[PDB]
């Protein structure tokens, strides 16, 4: 809930593929129901941020099928939340003196990924929740205390951000060793709370 | 043109809306084509943000149908752009140690204007060009050093944005008083190289 006028709440930028919405698992099926006499890479064995990257590796042109996947209409749109997500960013967006906002990162090709992802918040959050998205290739440009994302490495053109970015544990991060002090939110069931409540004044 | 591994760029916000693309006329051209049999308010008497407002206070009814334009498809990709806007973006992106992110806000209803906007960038601006959008209802939360935009009053979850706002005139800010020492861009022929480098170390 917003702080009292002119007043300053906590800001908390929480990523979405990955940390609200299961875009590996979501991938893996559809990539095994189109393409099912090609190799795969379980989720266990994933690694690296890019996994058209790795796809690339594992056989040729198996990249390319790889982003026919999330280009595809409905990729987004019928992603499956993670365990806990919706619950614990409806409670944390009611805390006193906490403002959330949804910060992520569209995909190349823009013809169904902004609009399903509007409508995966409307879905899961409501249509007041809609205010609080935002779109952008670059988070280091948007100013919060923390953010809250599942990919390792976060740059842009601001050089030095004005948030603390937690690491949100997935498949192709979870054997990462990182600088200390950089930390991590192992899941939902994880204790954000702590989390927020060690920025707080 | 991105500052050198680490250093600073001078970062400008452009908005969208009214700074490059060119709404007021758009709505209106499409306004009177619709609805021909309706009242209307012409540029030169637009007054305050909310168009729908002002159509609502002509006549019952009216904001509902004046929404109605801004809701269909293909409204915010046909938008014409303003004189010298697509010009001037190009050459400012161009520059030195400066960066330009596009900042706008969606409309609330969600299907069409997302894409458009991010379609009507690639239109004249390029491929590349997508990676400087930044989609989001409240701007406070972008950090600049400048928002170029035509809404008066701009408010959100920050109280004190990082950015100077410079007003870019149009038909429904144009006789507004602004409070010392408050600036305006008054179209993209005025001299907004000198307002970047007013900001410059
Ligand atoms: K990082
Ligand atoms: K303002
Ligand atoms: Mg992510
Ligand atoms: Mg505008």
């Amino acid at each position: 809930s917003n702080a009292a006028s002119g007043g300053r709440a906590l800001r908390v930028l929480v990523d979405m593929d990955g940390v609200l919405a299961d875009f590996e698992g979501g991938f893996l099926r559809k990539f095994r129901a189109r393409f099912p006499d090609q190799p795969f890479i379980a989720l266990e064995d994933r690694r690296g941020f890019w996994v058209s990257e790795q796809y690339g590796r594992l056989r040729p042109g198996l990249s390319e099928k790889a982003i026919s996947i999330w280009e595809s209409k409905n990729f987004f749109f019928e992603l499956e939340p993670l365990p806990g997500a919706v619950e614990a960013v409806k409670e944390m967006a009611s805390l006193q003196n906490t403002d959330v906002f949804i910060c992520t990162s569209p995909i190349k090709m823009f013809k169904y990924c902004p609009y399903e992802k509007y409508a995966w918040v409307e879905k899961y959050f409501g249509p007041d929740f809609l205010e609080q998205i935002v779109l952008t290739r670059d988070k280091t440009v948007v100013s919060a205390d923390l953010l809250i994302d599942d990919r390792p490495d976060i740059t842009g053109a601001e050089p030095t951000p004005s948030w603390e970015h937690v690491l949100f544990t997935a498949c192709h991060n979870q054997h990462l060793q990182l600088q200390p002090p950089r930390r991590r939110l192992h899941s939902w069931a994880d204790d954000w709370k702590a989390i927020l409540d060690s920025k707080r004044p």
